[PDB]
C-alpha cells in the first residue's frame, strides 16, 4: 500500500535512473513496469523542508519508488539526506560510507534500501571507503571488500553503490566486487559509464557471479541533454536487457 | 533545566573513566576525582535494555550526569543496546565500537554527548584498525591511516577515538603516533588498556606532550579490587593527583 | 534538527485532532487539513509501551510529527503509558487526565509539546471536574472553579484545558462559561465530546468569540467510517473549510 | 543506595520528626539528638540556583546517612521547579512540595522510595481541604475538594503524604482530628506543620496516632530555631524524641 522496498524483476534486478520532472519520473515508471526506482536529487533543493514536500509529491506519483539522491557525487548532502528520508520514507537511499547508519537509524525501519558508496583503488579486491565529508578530503582509507560489506552491514546498509566503476575499463576491479558481494550475502549497485551499448556485459558479470539483487545506476548516457529528462525509450531498452538476462 | 551532557575535565583537558562496581562506590569515585571523572557502567551486565536504562538513570542522578555507558568488552554485540540504552538515558559518554558511532549519535539527537569510536592497534604506527563491529570484527582486517580514521569519525558524529587495547607501554610507538595524529587533525583521545597507577604518568605524557585537546584515560582492572568487583577510590584520588602534577 | 515540537495552527488560533485508523489514514487526513491538525493514535490500541513508541514514531515521520497521543477515551488507566510513551516519541500534542500533565510535561523534558488536561462538566457553569485520574476518578468528586483549574494546571505544565465529555451543546452555558475563563485567565481550550459537522462552527464560535486564543477541537465518533475505522478525509476537509470561514 | 537509604528511619515504624538545620554541625547534632529518627531540613532558597544546592545538600546528607529533607522554604510555592530539580541529584528520603509539584518531583526522582509530601490546607470545614498550593494557584479562587479525593490526587500524582498547612497549633483542631481520619481510612501518610512547639506537640501527635495513621512526619520549625543563630536547639529535638517514645509503643 505503501511499499518500502524496490519493485525487483523477478527478486534480482532493479534500474535506477535519474527523473528530470515530474512528468519523467512518471513515463520512466511506466517504461520500466515499475521495475525501477527513481532518482530525485538533495542538492536541487536549498534546505531540508523544501525536499521533504518535493520528493513526497514525486514519490506519491510512483507508488513510493523514489530512490533520494545526493547530487553531483557532492558528499556534503549526506547529512540532509538522511534528514529528507526520515520524513520521506521512500524505497531506496544513496549515501556515502559514513552517512549509512545515520540514515538507516533516520528511518527507524530495515525495510527501505541504503547503500553506501565506495569506490575502485586500482587492485581488484581492495576498495576506498573514505568517501565522506570529511573522510574524502583526508588519505585514501582502503580496506579489502569482504570488510567493507561487513563494515557497511554493521551500520544498516543493504548495498555497495560502486562508483565511479568506470564503464569495462577497469573489468577486473569489478568482477572481484561482484565476487565479493556474491561470496558475503551483500547486493551491489554498479554505477558509471553504463550506456545501452554495455548494459548486457556489465549486468552479467553480477549475474554470474550470483549477485542476489542487483540495482544498476544508469544516469548521463540516457539523459536527454536539451530537457534534462531521461529518455523513455532508452527505459524500456534497458528493461528488456534485463528480461534477456534474467530468466 | 536539564542535566549537564558533557564531561567536566580538569582544566579542559583531563577527564578520568573507571568503573564503578556498585552504586555507592559510584558515589565514592566521584568524591575521589572532585567529578573530573566518568564513571562506567557495563551494557552487558543488564539481562535487557529497560533494566539498564532504570539502573543507569539512577547511577546518573547520583553523579550528576557523569556516567559512560558501556559496551563491556569493547564488545561489539553489544553496540545495538548502548545506543538504545543512551538515547534513553542521556549520559555524558557513550562509548562504542566504530560500526556504532554514527547509531548512537542520531539516537541520542544531540550533539554534547562525547561518543567515542574504538579502533586498534595493527603493529604499524600511523595505521589503525577500524573493523570492530558486530561482523567487521570476524572480517580480514581494514586498516586505515589515522587522519582517515579520524576524519570518518568526525562524519559519523563521534568525538574521539578509544584507542583499545593499548597494551600499557607495550606498544609505545604506535600510541604516540595515535597522540600526534589527534593533535594534528583535531581530535580527542581516550588511551585504553593495561593503565596502572606506575604508567599512568607516562601515558598520559605522550598524549599531553603530542598536543591533544581532551584527553579521556580509562582505567580498568589495574584499579578494581577482585573481591568486591569495587574501583579502589584511593587509586582514584591518585590518578587526579598524577594528572594535576602533569595539567597546568 | 529534531522534527517540529509544536502544533500547526490555522492562523495562529485553530488546530483539528481527530484520529487515524491506519497510516495511510493519518497521510490523507493531513492532507485533508492543509498541515492544521493533530492526528491521533491511541495508546490502548498498543499492547504496552515500546509497542506503541516504536509504531507512533512512524506515525509521527509520515505528517511531519503532528501527532497526538491518546489515552483513548479519556481513560485514565492510561495515564501513565501516555506519559512514558511521549517522553520516547517527542509528539507535538498529548493527551491527559488531570493527575498525569506533570508527569508528561516532565519526561517530556521540554515546553513546546502541547499538554491538555481533562477535566469535566459538573452541571454548574463555572465550576468544573478535576478528580479525572486513576483513583480520584473513582473518589468524591473534586470540583472547583474555573480560574482555579487552570492555574492548577498552568503550574503542573500543562497547556490546556480538554473539556470532555462536552455532549455537543447539551450544556452550552457550561461550555460558554469555560471558554470565557480559559480567555480570562489566558488559556488554551480542547472542546470534547459530541462535535459533528453539524455542530461544529456553533461551537467553535463560541470559543472564538470568547477570545480563546488557541483552540483545539476533537472530532471522533462523528466522522469516523466505523467499517475501516478510518477517519473520513472528506470530512476534515469540511472542518478545515468550516474554521476557515470562521478564522478570518 | 545502600548506604544512603531512601526513607525515613521512622521510629517504631510510626513517627519521624522534620526540623531544620541552620549548619552542617547542626544537623549533625539534630540527628544525634533523635538517635536517627529525624528528616533534618536544607531549604532550597537559601542558595542562588540548583548546582550549589546540590552541592551542598549532598554534603548534608552524606553526614546524616541521608536523613535529608529537601526544603521550599516557606511551603513557598515559586520554590517548587528548584526543589524537583535539587532532588533529582541529591535523591534525599524525603521532598517537600506542593500540591502542583509533587508529580514533577516523582517523575525527577525516577523512584517510588523517597517520601514526597503535597501541602494542602484548612478551609474552615472539617472533611474539606484546600489543594491550589501551587505557584499560580495559590492566587487563585480557593480549589476546596473533600479529604478523601485530595488523598486520591495525590496518591494518583506520585505522593506519599499530606503537609497539613498551615495548621496554627490547635487553633485548627476538628479540622486536624478530619485529616487524621481520612489519612487512616485512605491509607496514606500524614505530616503536620504549623506551630508546633514543645508545649502542644504530645497532644497533636497523638491525635495523628490515635486515628491510626501509618506513618507522621511532624515539622517544627519556628518554635525551636535559636533566632540569633538560625540553628534548632539540639535539647529541644531530645525532647521532642523523649515525647514521641511516650507516645509511640
Amino acid at each position: 500500500a505503501m511499499k518500502l522496498t524496490p519493485n525487483f524483476y523477478r527478486d534480482r534486478v532493479c534500474l535506477n535512473v535519474l527523473a528530470g520532472s515530474k512528468d519523467n519520473a512518471r513515463e520512466i515508471y511506466d517504461a520500466a513496469e515499475g521495475h525501477v526506482l527513481v532518482g530525485v536529487l538533495s542538492k536541487n533543493y536549498p534546505d531540508v523542508a523544501s525536499a521533504v514536500v518535493d520528493m513526497r509529491d514525486y514519490a506519491k506519483l510512483i507508488d513510493n519508488a523514489l530512490s533520494v539522491g545526493l547530487g553531483a557525487g557532492d558528499p556534503n548532502q549526506s547529512a540532509m539526506v538522511s534528514e529528507i528520508s526520515r520524513q520521506v520514507q521512500p524505497q531506496h537511499v544513496n549515501q556515502v560510507f559514513t552517512g549509512v547508519a545515520t540514515s538507516r537509524a533516520l528511518l527507524g525501519q530495515n525495510e527501505t534500501v541504503v547503500n553506501g558508496l565506495v569506490s575502485p583503488t586500482g587492485t581488484p579486491g581492495m576498495v576506498k571507503i573514505s568517501t565522506g565529508p570529511l573522510s574524502s578530503g583526508a588519505a585514501d582509507g582502503i580496506v579489502p571488500l569482504e570488510t567493507a560489506i561487513a563494515l557497511l552491514k554493521d551500520m544498516g546498509g543493504s548495498s555497495i553503490k560502486y562508483f565511479p566503476m568506470g564503464g569495462l575499463k577497469h573489468r577486473a576491479e569489478f568482477e572481484a566486487v561482484a565476487k565479493a558481494c556474491a561470496a558475503h550475502d551483500f547486493w551491489l549497485e554498479p554505477t558509471g559509464g553504463i550506456d545501452l551499448e554495455n548494459y548486457s556485459e556489465i549486468l552479467k558479470i553480477a549475474l554470474d557471479a550470483g549477485v542476489s539483487k542487483i540495482i544498476p545506476h544508469i544516469y548521463s548516457s540516457i539523459i536527454d541533454k536539451a530537457s534534462g529528462n531521461t529518455r523513455p525509450a532508452d527505459v524500456r531498452q534497458l528493461l528488456e536487457m534485463t528480461k534477456q538476462l534474467v530468466k
